[PDB]
């Protein structure tokens, strides 16, 4: 729950390979936009996999964090293999700039 160390952990993680940032413009993978609330491969731009067009589950805070977590175990066929997070409070913090980030 810190904007703070979640940021921190985003711009080294996932700023790589996104924007999370409103009106932003979908580099390398789609964007976060409003993301705690939208069912899997549901943004509009970039070509979901399968699985994430499976519509399986929806993306929010906790759902969020086992993904963080294993990315690819959460939704297999999810075009995304980097790094998973260690702590919980890496998943929140991180979880937590994904929120006022994607909000703003
Ligand atoms: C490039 C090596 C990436 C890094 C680093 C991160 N992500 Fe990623 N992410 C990437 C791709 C190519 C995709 C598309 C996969 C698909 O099925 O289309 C994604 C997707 C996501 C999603 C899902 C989008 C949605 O369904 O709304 C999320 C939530 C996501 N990525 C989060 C995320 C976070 C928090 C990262 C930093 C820890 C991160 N990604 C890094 C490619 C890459």
């Amino acid at each position: 729950g810190d904007v703070e160390k979640g940021k921190k952990i985003f711009v080294q993680k996932c700023a790589q390979c996104h924007t999370v940032e409103k009106g932003g413009k979908h580099k390398t993978g789609p964007n976060l936009h409003g993301l705690f609330g939208r069912k899997t491969g549901q943004a509009p731009g970039f070509t979901y996999t399968d699985a994430n067009k499976n519509k399986g589950i929806t993306w929010k805070e906790e759902t969020l964090m086992e993904y963080l977590e294993n990315p690819k175990k959460y939704i297999p066929g999810t075009k995304m293999i980097f790094a998973g997070i260690k702590k919980k409070t890496e998943r929140e913090d991180l979880i937590a700039y994904l929120k006022k980030a994607t909000n703003e």
